[PDB]
């Protein structure tokens, strides 16, 4: 599985860059975050829940230094609820993985 | 151009109001925008955060530690919208070290106050 | 089961905040109704803190059933033990999904402290 | 390859009940809980740590109802030291696991 719901909340396990093939997805952290996202999604739903649900998100980074640039995209998604509670934490991340994103959120 | 902001001088340090020393880590309590006289700072959310590193400062340096040493600062936010002001001060005091942990949560914050900063450091 | 203890005032910047549909408890101490501290051993002082706890979760709409998360915090990691013994009472048949504890610098005379994260009903 | 160190903490991956040979431990879950403790030895050992020097622990569990069991043998470890953070929260855990705890500490 790609988490678990206890009392109504999901619990996701990390998210990483990985395309359908199988393969990290090509491009910068930004593209990277934007698949994070895209896997996100459809576990989310798959749960019963969706962006505007999550009340924490925490991001596991290889470089603090390139949060900025994942913020940018993780506001495109969190464009309508921002979660109240977010983390971020320097972690040694799968090879070739710049970023890996987790959610708890509220399901329906 | 270069871009400097007038450092503030820090609130007075409680003995309640500063954090703890376990096992050669300091834990903070929250730093509140709070001035030498006792009072709220002037000024918008940056001039809080500004005068939140200015006590933090005094805290670290009291319990040995120093910006260098944070290892996760949690900011704890009146509204998440006002997160991009508080992280552009924040980049000012951890600017060449950047904590390997950060929190933002909203949160109840004592009447006026926009913004309080916990962190956790290393005592050297 | 342990006497009730009578809850604090809580005053409106001690009661937390609800952010859509979570109710996010300011850390309680273990405050009496006449504004003093609990003079008694981490054990009544966490009873105390659990009624503080109650009243602003039903002000919230919310209750130690909904909790999701709490966290403790004490002075000293030894005394975690009693405090849980407490802990068990209130959440027994509802345990939060997480859990922690934490050392931290207190208010004055307080061993313990709690905060707790919970669904508005 | 495991954990990371930053600025002299390891901040350890996440460790569960396997054998250095990768079978998942015989028996319940304190026994998974001391194979936990055993590569959390080793990988502390590893990084320049050890058990008294680890300031957080994080344990996973499937269900909160078997965090007394895990704590008993916590305890074990963690007699004389005590972390001074320690969290405990519900996750899905790879087959066959009924616990994993991750820790930060120390790098003297
Ligand atoms: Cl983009
Ligand atoms: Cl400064
Ligand atoms: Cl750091
Ligand atoms: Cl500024
Ligand atoms: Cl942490
Ligand atoms: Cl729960
Ligand atoms: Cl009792
Ligand atoms: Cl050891
Ligand atoms: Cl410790
Ligand atoms: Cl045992
Ligand atoms: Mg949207
Ligand atoms: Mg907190
Ligand atoms: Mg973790
Ligand atoms: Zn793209
Ligand atoms: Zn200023
Ligand atoms: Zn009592």
């Amino acid at each position: 599985s790609q988490g678990i719901i206890v009392n109504n909340m999901f619990y996701s396990s990390g998210q990483i860059p990985l395309t359908p093939s199988g393969e990290m997805v090509n491009g910068d952290i930004k593209e990277q975050t934007h698949q994070v996202f895209s896997n996100l999604k459809a576990v989310l739903e798959e749960a019963g829940a969706s962006f505007e649900t999550v009340v924490k998100a925490t991001v596991f980074i290889a470089d603090m230094e390139q949060f900025a640039e994942v913020n940018e995209v993780y506001g495109q998604y969190f464009d309508t609820h921002k979660p109240a509670r977010f983390c971020v934490e320097v972690a040694r991340l799968p090879k070739d993985a710049l970023v890996e994103i987790e959610v708890i959120a509220l399901v329906k």
